[PDB]
């Protein structure tokens, strides 16, 4: 029965207190399915020219250098949102025709069957949870089983990462008060340091101050970049 | 089974060509759990000074005009994310504590049990699914049931009515051209225009112009406002 399932998992990972426990218990579960490898990779938000992308995986390490090398993630079609139903993607032959090259080493490095979710997260980065498959061999089960069962596991995997702060999932930390985030809304919607300083009843210089400030905490050119980031990542509002 | 009520209600959803639709649906499923009434109220990211709130409700009227007029919003419980687990939270008494006049006038107008469930959307707006009801006699309804049915239905909902380009969903457009974004990302990561005019080897004049541009469709006072709005409803990103 899939609810008890679900209430088992749940707590599981609750109760986790390392990065290592949440890897391992996703290793064993791509196993009770019968893959071999599991892949977490989480595209955040920022830099939002480069934005950062950071994994863990038990892939063969000379595949994960490989696709490195290649750069195959500007390809990787099961990494594209745009390619998901219901935030399921079941690997398959069309799906790589626009990253022929990706297919081909994927296959020789031995990543026969695959499958992979995904979920935006509470701080706007994308995670995506990938399970492949050494044999070609059919294994039967219900479409709708897998789907939701990897639902539960991507999503509580990465809050897991979440809570227990790992760099793979967390943005860049904007540890900013009440009254520099009142600052930023106000940046955020357009008005100046004058207007802001009419509006919040403090001088044009205190203004100015908190602004220089937070681009001191989070080391950015001008107050823009720190608005824009706040904006991204959900840290702006109330 | 949930199964086939879940790949069900996935197709009914999908076929559905207007908002009318939609709520008609919401209401028909809230009446299967034997519940009176749903709201459909989604909080955008943006303004960022002062959200827009948009719903759909068949709450009494009169309802609907005193929760407003005494501002209920700011202080309701049910429509602030951190009161949720897995996205699921069941009205109670102790849940309004922080709300009493909400709480005796919600009851004075009938709306004595209830039940939200909330998604953050692609465009990370706040989506929130209540179900309430008239009588306080005890329906038994699996927790595990009702939770998933409710996951289903606050999701395809919503993103029908974002298929269907509802203004409850949709945050300001933002028609931009791959220029346009391009250099938005190189402001929202703080680079000047003279340094953006270095990267993309066109005039400063140029991205200038771009910026104006995107200023009048959006009718933004600075380029901060735009790249903000762009970074916080997800059009920033590649």
């Amino acid at each position: 029965d899939f609810f008890s399932w679900r209430r088992t998992m749940l707590l599981r990972f609750q109760r986790m207190e390392t990065a290592e426990e949440v890897y391992h218990e996703i290793e064993l579960q791509a196993q009770q399915l019968e893959y071999d490898y599991y892949s977490l990779c989480v595209r955040h938000p920022v830099p939002f020219t480069r934005p950062k992308v950071a994994f863990y995986t038990n892939y063969p390490e000379a595949w994960v250098s490989y696709y490195q090398a290649k750069n195959f993630l500007a390809i990787d079609p099961v990494l594209n949102p745009e390619n998901f139903s219901q935030g399921h993607l079941m690997w398959n032959d069309d799906l790589f025709s626009e990253a022929q090259p990706l297919w081909e080493a994927a296959r020789a490095h031995g990543l026969r069957r695959g499958v992979t979710q995904y979920l935006m997260l509470p701080n706007r980065a994308l995670g995506f949870l990938s399970f492949s498959r050494c044999s070609a061999r059919e294994i039967p089960i219900l479409s709708d089983e897998l789907q939701l069962k990897m639902q539960l596991l991507v999503r509580e995997s990465l809050m897991a990462l979440m809570r227990l702060n790992d760099e793979i999932v967390m943005t860049p930390e904007m540890n900013f008060s009440k009254r520099e985030k009142e600052i930023l809304r106000w940046t955020a919607e357009g008005k100046t340091s004058a207007e802001i300083a009419m509006i919040l009843s403090i001088s044009e210089n205190t203004v100015n101050f908190h602004q220089k400030n937070m681009q001191k905490k989070i080391n950015a050119p001008n107050k823009t970049q720190v608005a824009c980031y706040a904006a991204a990542t959900g840290l702006i509002l109330e």
